[PDB]
């Protein structure tokens, strides 16, 4: 969950700028939606499919318990994964990395 935190820290740092949500925050968010049974693997959280039950489920939780914070660095994360979607060519972007990493 450390690496994934990192990620995501690094895509929010690049498409929303200043806004941009702390890592506590990002892994706050990341450690409910594990323990809520929604995230089996945190890495689940990158493909699109995850993101309406995410909405919906930290919605729901803003509305029920009244506890909000999740859903705003939520807001924050999907329009960073968003931007990210649209802008990139997403599998050089990909073979970039592992470029890299040789």
């Amino acid at each position: 969950m450390e690496a994934v935190i990192k990620v995501i820290s690094s895509a929010c740092k690049t498409y929303c700028g200043k806004t941009s949500p702390s890592k506590k925050e990002i892994g706050a968010m990341l450690s409910l939606l594990q323990k809520e049974g929604l995230l089996m693997s945190p890495s689940d959280l990158y493909s699109p499919g995850s993101w309406d039950p995410i909405t919906a489920a930290l919605s729901q939780r803003a509305m029920i318990l009244g506890k909000s914070g999740e859903l705003k660095t939520w807001g924050l994360v999907l329009g960073a994964l968003k931007a990210a979607r649209e802008e990139q060519v997403t599998s050089e972007q990909a073979k970039f990395w592992l470029g890299l990493g040789g």
